[PDB]
Order: C-alpha cells, then structure tokens, then sequence
C-alpha cells in the first residue's frame, strides 16, 4: 500500500534536472532571443512583468538616463526581472551566463508615438 | 527592418503570464487526475534530501492546527498548477505558475518526513 511518504514524493516531488534549472535560464534566453549571434552580450536583463506593466513605465519616475538623455523613466515599484551576466569562461561562440532572479525597480528609455520603452537602461 | 520597440521586446520581455503544458502533463503522469481532475497542486523542484530536511527546520503551526508542520528557512523553486475553467474531466486541464516561495509541510513518520504539503509562504 503506498506510503504517506511516497504518496507526498508522487504527488509534490519534482527535482529540476540540470538543463531544466532556473540556473541555466539566461544561457538558453540569451541565445533564443539572438544575444549571442555576434558576440557574446555581457550582461541583460529580462523582465517578466506584463508588457502592459512595462510599457506603462514611459509615464511614471522620470529620472536621467546613464548616457545623459533625459526620455528615461524609472518604474514606481519594483518588478520582478532575470539578470544575465556574462561568466568568465564565457568565450564567443560558446557564450555562458550567471542568472540571478531578482524583484527592483527598472530604468527604460521611451521613444516614440506611442511613448514606449525603447532601451533598457537600469534595474535598482 | 525590426522597430526599436520590438527590439527592446526581444532583448528585454519575457512576461510570465499569457512551463505552460507542465501541469497538464505532471497532473496525470503523478496519476492525479485518475478518477476526476484534482482541483490544484503544487509541485517542489529542489532535490529530495533538501525537501525533507524542512523537517528539521522552523517548526509552525498548520492551517487545521497541528503542531507538526514546518516551513524552510530558504525559498524554493516551485511550480503552482491550477484547474482552469475549461477543464472537465476526462480532459483535465491547468494553469501552471512558477514560483520562488518557502514551503510548508507536515512530517510525520520515522525517518521523519514529508507526508503532506499545508502552504507555500
Ligand atoms: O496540494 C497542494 C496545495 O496544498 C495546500 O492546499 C491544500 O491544503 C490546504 C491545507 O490542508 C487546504 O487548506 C487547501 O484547501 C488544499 O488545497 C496549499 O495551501 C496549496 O498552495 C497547494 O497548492
């Protein structure tokens, strides 16, 4: 007769292989998403807000953007995001990341009509 | 030529809501959806030794009283599956969220291990 144990191993159980751990998410990603074609991007974040969320940022902080514009916008609340930083093996082709779940507030540059995140320029 | 803001889609957004067939799958391979759909489940991706050192980690109260429930000192990587509207037994269907949460379970037993999962915090 199945144990309550194993009753608790078959019905909530389900240790993440290697290819499939959240620690290999920014190596498929940054190829997937054409990061890596070239040269290896160095660092990237995703964001895994709605898109509705993100693109509302182009109306909320407006804060100074790292290369002096000023169409950068810093979200009210923290969101939740992936960093993708460049490990030091990495070596182009074969690109390699660290990923790092995190929840901050993201900086974007907006442009255009509609006003919408064009440039991701900080998470903090 | 790919606009400026589909290339910051690209670069930048991967929004979680709409492992997406997970739950189907996991549901009925765990053989939970046998006689009728289970209306939700949670499923835990660390290795079994951590899971079932929760036993010895913050002892809590669990939600029907017991004294023998005990939440981890570190989050998990979880995955969520809930029964979506459209599902009807034998064509079970789910919604599956991943999460990073403390788990909560009750143990029991000797080796003293998970025998029910009571919440995720
Ligand atoms: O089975 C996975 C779910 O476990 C908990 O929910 C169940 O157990 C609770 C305590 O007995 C009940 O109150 C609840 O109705 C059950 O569904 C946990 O709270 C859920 O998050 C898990 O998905």
């Amino acid at each position: 007769k199945e144990t309550a144990a194993a009753k608790f191993e078959r019905q909530h159980m389900d240790s993440s292989t290697s290819p499939a751990s959240s620690s290999n998410y920014c190596n498929l990603m940054m190829c997937c998403r054409n990061l890596t074609k070239d040269r290896c991007k160095p660092v990237n974040t995703f964001v895994h807000e709605s898109l509705a969320d993100v693109q509302a940022v182009c109306s909320q902080k407006n804060v100074a953007c790292k290369n002096g514009q000023t169409n950068c916008y810093q979200s009210y609340s923290t969101m939740s995001i992936t960093d993708c930083r460049e490990t030091g093996s990495s070596k182009y082709p074969n690109c390699a990341y660290k990923t790092t779940q995190a929840n901050k507030h993201i900086i974007v540059a907006c442009e255009g009509n509609p006003y919408v995140p064009v440039h991701f320029d900080a998470s903090v």
